[PDB]
RNA sequence: UCUCUCUCUCUCUCUCUC
RNA sequence: CUCUCUCUCUC
RNA sequence: UCUCUCUCUCUCUCUCUC
RNA sequence: UCUCUCUCUCUCUCUCUC
């Protein structure tokens, strides 16, 4: 049981080491200095170069249908250099085959797609913490208020099962609803070989959505949605109902700390063997890495570097939809809602005035650290029954409804509504779990927060 | 998501280009000079010619029942020419079939009703900014003080859904009340084939009014009004109640900047391809068009050209019922209320002394520009619920009433009254939204106004 | 008589003013 | 009481205005179809006129006829067999009428108001006539119910257009059969109970279950029907308990309203006599239907080799909805013995097209009763408890203790006449 | 009634829409295979076209063929014998068509919808033809059932794809054979009734037991089937019990739906003639099929030394699913004597590959009946309470023994001994004339053999 | 604009252990 | 429940 | 000669470039 | 080799000339 855990840690560390040494090689090939190599924007550009080089289907499409005034075999992006204290942007072009060769040499001749998926999740978390997706929500017919379920909405299809665990209930519902809308518009959807392929995709997406849900009624309803040969308006409405139900009876969304490649590259250049030490995306390793890492960023004139650092921290730990109170408790500084952040996105546009732009250090440090969870809370585990030890008269208790429900009407909407009506926004989940100090590597002594003072806000996008 | 937006912009630009090139053709056929072609009165006459040519039902009625001393196949209007610095009016008559042919040739052989609806909305906005409709309000039994809801009261029926989005809650309530009054007077209303048609019209109008409202109680009350087989005095009183409630819990009225055809014609003659660049009725395009456009108007003796220019500006941007403070902030010059404007309507009557009339340039320029909204404010969106990231004890918060209200006494008047009683005329809506400088094409950096100095007036009609 | 309330046209922060006593006196 | 006197007087006037509309409209249609005094009083003519109005106001079926027209029949015209006697003999000619013209005549007779009460009143009269004449075991066997519960099929032929009023007069068997059809449709079609239309069906299923629950009397029956309603996806199990509930109704009978809906010919004759139902008032459960029938003369077409007395008894039972009532009590009220259905030498009142309208003679219907009684909306007095209750029940418990039958001269129902009592089953 | 008229009208339109699709599809296929009027009206050609459609929509079999392709036959193409008349002589050429092409043609004919009702209708037509032509005693004996219960073999050739619609038309004997085969596989394979698949088999076993139970009429028979369903591990006890149930169905006949499913050539000719089934509607148990066959002319291939009338009677029998019906009643309706199968001087309608397609001549089929009757879904063969109406002191009587009474094998045997082969069933119901489209005046017959397969 | 007392004289079903 | 309801329908 | 109350780590691979 | 926090865009078509 321990051996499997140590191999898992070694494999994750291998992925991290590959990403870091690729970043070091890219910094060497780009002639970036230490400061320029630690800039988050340069790392964003380099990661996007990697992702676009290995986007096989898009590359093939670009070869078949060339873009306007662009070579389909070259990637690029903005690389920022400091000359005499002034920042300037450059568009430098790299062959896709060269990028692929460098990445494979970084991973010891292997095209490790796990690191690519890691960078993809990092970008998705950053986009989730920065930009809202209300327009896409409204277009598909879902309420703009279920933004908390839209984690991982920018993750592309090539992420696969690794990225599927990260995307929330809202994004899966949105994709299924898009499929149903396409089927409603054109009946030739779900017909032909493409029809068989899209039916398989629909079944697989419904199955992973079902795995996301926790209560039996939600699983039964998504099962009923999956069983329809030609899903129409009814299944789209049922999906919307399930998405709204996910606000109270939450789902199992996997949260991982995917740091920018600059941190990994600095760690690998420092001499940290992730293969020997081991890495975990849900434990203390990202926190320990972020505490002793220095990252720089570009601050547009009249912006608050503290707000940008908070945004990057939230993106790194995928805490965009987290309660502001617990996020502030872990960070030690107030996590300000999105409305009151005097900052724009991390990425710099091509039309910006690259003469008033400044540079600031990012405060990616937290007082406490906590375990990142897949669970969405308790829906209402333990000991169901008693095993008698003493020969005493006594009633022998057991949880009869829970035992029987595994051994047994067809309208589960009423049951779901009843379950959500029973719930109150005051129940305590994750009982007995707390936040650990940075020195508590083994997570032995937890600290439970007491939020029973004057009330701060709780929703980042509120 | 971006592709649909660019096609929408292209379609709107196609409509604008058609209107402009029609204006150019009409100016060529009328032998108007540049100054006379830029006169707002001549453009009003030409637009009215277009609208009367394509008013199919009125044309058919005129053919069946001829007017007194008028040819039912000819449109016309006052065309003003300058001879030796003196303005003179002329009544010139054009065949309706000729006007239709010219308009269709302008839109590439298509009878584009979208441009006609655009001109209709421009005229409606001008009439809203110029003339008050208190007599019609009093006749239908509604308070003369709900003039702020009477946007688009002069829009004819042929506008359809495009014009229905522009007309406010007051006009829809007034039309429904007229229908109810007709039903009350004559019981043969709502009977026969005409009865079925008018029942369908009543249902459709109630449905679009329901779409206008925001709070659930208002929607439920208009639903209850719609469900009556023979609506009588009770439904008329409930409609009046809803109209009064719309003063505090405002509705969703769509505001668009519909400029006079002279501006579009000058832009098309200049060489601006609206098809390639794209046009938006809620963005910077009308502001950018108005800044570099010169329009002339006829000033009667003893009038203030600044007041007439302000009136035309308000009409162009549909800011008639806007707060005077924000309108003045956007314009940069004080928007004077209607009572203190020393000016009459734009149109010149046939009995006026066309020898003392003068000409003035219209100052249709604004310092700032802002996005035109459909929303009527907040009624009291965002993030409803938390998705846990860290395994910490914590209460998991959610907005229970908001989630539950979508999953659920019959007298909603008390609830509406309670909702309006909670509201105060000091709440801030449209939070985090500001006015953008004319150079800020992409609407990146907003400017928030601080109206916290000595108080000016706020109501145009006050 | 006059205009009791504002109907917003521009998406700007602003307080939305209305004559609360006049509107409420018809509801008491 | 002493406060419900005003309420009772108000209800009487409203019912009288409905009957006045029915009578006024019949008078106009008789004058507008050019029917003589004899032909106007024919029950066959009255049914045809009544059926014309009911179809003229059938918005849904009229809409479907417009969209999908029938063969040789335009969907804007209605009519039926009108029997005219000239030169001693009877002949039948189909009358075609615009449904809108019929609607205007009906509305004008009701002072321009729709008066949906009158249409439902005629619908109940037709159901009462069908219940006394025809026995629908085919629908009972087709839906899976035992054909022996023919006493619970009261108002099974009523269209769904008769809401509230129609549901009050219909019986447990009809309510169960309606639910069973819903269950059968849901089992066959998986999309049933789902989607926007499923929600509409669910509210209909709930509402019709609620009226069935209110129809029952014992607390056990109400609870079980409550359980059947709660089923989100009812299936075979809900099939069975509804069948069991129907079988329990034979012993623990429900509360089914019984109203005396007379043919429109009787109302037309009364209104022509100057009777003001609005002023004097009316009631479908009191003496007014009995006193109207005593002074009313109506004729019917008699097929050859048919007893006029048996046909008159059939109309008398349909008038007072005594199809499923005890023959002894029905015989005692009428004064002449009421014969069971199997011993009736008559066919239905309505005459078919394929029937030679040349050997048919007319007879006067004897719709007069020696006594008069008040119509009742009540019966008499989980699952193992239900079976226990009907085991204690015996077919000798006296019901309606102290409540009897009055004389036609006793208009206030002051002195009851308790009967003392060989068959008792009409359909047996 | 008066509310079921609307529902009756709805059903007529839906069936008429199905009939329209079959005709529209047949017309399209005839013009695509380049068939003349004579060849378009050939029953053999219609059979090939219908079978091509059914195979094109066989999702399960097509998948198996793809995984395990046959030798020389790609699993993406279907076809059959198409017979063309050139220079007066008949020739057969095997046509190969892409299943995707046939599926698209069928869907286009039905306005882009799958319309599996039309496919099940054609499958029922093939089943009726098989029942009237071929007798499957070998399957009866192989399952252990007595070969004498051939009257209950209705729809034994129907594939499992025909659910509900197919199950309604299939008989007690075929249903019992399905149950027995399930039992035999369970006895032979211990894994059966166990595991994930055993759960699926159990639900399938339950469903077909319920539909078999609804096929019976006597309460004793239904209770006997209900017991067999409860058996968690069925064995020989249910094997024998079901065999008794089938033997009982010979006397206490079940409810088997009978529908007149005509060949697609008849529908194609009707649709090409401008006839609109969707507008005037249709019915498989009413006069509509009888009226269609009166005006419809259909040709067939007649093998040398074969009576054309006997083949026409065989097709007439299959059209109305009267294979197991009384010969006297069938003879009365047709107007010409119906002969038993043993005295039919003809082989099956479908022509074999090995047959010399040079001595074959074509003849017109006499699918005309003197009378027309309503097909029945029923087999062979009072008030007990009161509802008070008046407020009187009487006692509400009820039949206590009968009401509380409803709260095996000897009873069933007793029921059949009372029954005799003389009881009059369907009392007062007769046969109408083709000119009587409204079923107004029945014509009750007065009635040497009565067994087709005797 | 139909018809009928008393076992289906018309009320389909939107395909398969896929 | 010896009268005290009804303005119609998955329209 | 080790550590721990209370599954969430890991391979899952992509209908289409979107 | 792109950009963006926060639905306001667009087709909806008209009881009657009013
Ligand atoms: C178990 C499992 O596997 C099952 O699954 C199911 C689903 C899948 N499928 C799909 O996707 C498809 C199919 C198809 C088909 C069809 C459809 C429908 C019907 O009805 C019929 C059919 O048929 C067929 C098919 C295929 C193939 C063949 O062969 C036959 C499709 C089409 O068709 O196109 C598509 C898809
Ligand atoms: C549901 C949906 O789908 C549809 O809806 C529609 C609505 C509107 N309209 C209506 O409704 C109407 C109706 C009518 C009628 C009537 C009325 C009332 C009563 O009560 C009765 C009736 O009837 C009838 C009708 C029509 C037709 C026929 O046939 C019959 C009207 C009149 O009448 O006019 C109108 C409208
Ligand atoms: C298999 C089951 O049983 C489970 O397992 C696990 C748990 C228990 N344990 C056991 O069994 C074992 C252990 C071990 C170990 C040890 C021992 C001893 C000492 O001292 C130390 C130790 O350490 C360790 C272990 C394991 C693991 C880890 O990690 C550590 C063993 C050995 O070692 O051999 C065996 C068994
Ligand atoms: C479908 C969903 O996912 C949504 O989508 C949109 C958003 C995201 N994106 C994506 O996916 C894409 C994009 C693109 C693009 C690009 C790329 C690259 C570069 O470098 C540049 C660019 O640009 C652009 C785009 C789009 C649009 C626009 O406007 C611009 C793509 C291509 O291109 O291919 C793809 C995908």
């Amino acid at each position: 049981e321990r051996q499997n855990a140590t191999e898992i840690r070694a494999s994750v560390g291998k992925m991290i080491d590959g990403i870091g040494r690729f970043y070091i090689q890219m910094c060497t090939e780009l002639k970036l200095s230490d400061y320029e190599g630690r800039l988050i924007q340069n790392s964003l550009t380099i990661e996007r170069m990697v992702l676009s080089a290995f986007d096989e289907r898009r590359n093939k499409y670009l070869e078949e249908h060339p873009s306007a005034g662009k070579d389909p075999k070259k990637t690029g992006g903005p690389i920022y250099r400091r000359v005499d204290g002034k920042w300037r942007r450059e568009l430098i072009l790299y062959d896709k085959e060269e990028i692929r060769r460098i990445w494979r040499q970084a991973n010891n001749g292997d095209d490790a797609t796990a690191g690519l998926t890691h960078m993809m999740i990092w970008h998705s978390n950053l986009n989730d913490a920065t930009y809202q997706r209300t327009r896409a929500l409204v277009r598909t017919g879902m309420d703009p208020r279920m933004c908390s379920l839209m984690q991982g909405s920018t993750l592309p299809r090539r992420s696969g099962a690794a990225g599927a665990a990260v995307k929330g209930v809202g994004t899966m519902v949105m994709e299924l609803i898009r499929m149903i809308k396409r089927g409603i518009n054109d009946r030739n959807f779900w017909r032909g070989e493409n029809g068989r392929r899209t039916r398989i995709a629909y079944e697989r997406m419904c199955n992973i959505l079902k795995g996301k849900f926790q209560t039996a009624a939600q699983r039964t309803m998504v099962d009923q949605v999956r069983e329809s040969r030609n899903p129409g308006n009814a299944e789209f409405e049922d999906l919307i109902f399930l998405a709204r139900s996910a606000l109270i009876l939450r789902g199992s969304v996997a949260h991982k700390s995917c740091l920018p490649a600059c941190v990994y590259g600095s760690a690998v250049a420092s001499g940290y063997d992730f293969e020997r030490e081991g890495y975990s995306l849900v434990g203390i390793d990202p926190f320990r890495l972020l505490q002793n890492s220095q990252v720089y960023s570009l601050i547009r004139p009249n912006e608050n570097p503290a707000h940008k650092s908070q945004l990057v921290w939230m993106a790194c730990h995928s805490a965009a939809f987290e309660d502001l109170r617990v996020s502030s408790f872990i960070r030690g500084t107030k996590v300000v809602p999105r409305g009151k952040l005097s900052t724009r996105g991390v990425q710099i546009a091509s039309n910006e005035n690259m003469e008033t732009m400044e540079s600031s250090t990012l405060e990616l440090r937290s007082r406490y650290w906590a375990i990142r969870t897949r669970s969405g809370g308790n829906t209402n585990s333990g000991q169901i029954s008693i095993q008698p030890t003493f020969s005493v008269q006594r009633n022998l208790p057991f949880d009869r409804p829970t035992i029987m429900a595994a051994f047994t009407t067809s309208d589960m909407r009423t049951e779901i509504i009843r379950l959500m009506e029973s719930a109150r926004p005051e129940d305590v989940s994750f009982q007995g779990r707390g936040v650990f100090e940075l020195s508590d590597e083994k997570a032995t002594s937890p600290i439970v927060p007491s939020f029973d003072m004057s009330n701060e806000g709780s929703y980042f996008f509120g």
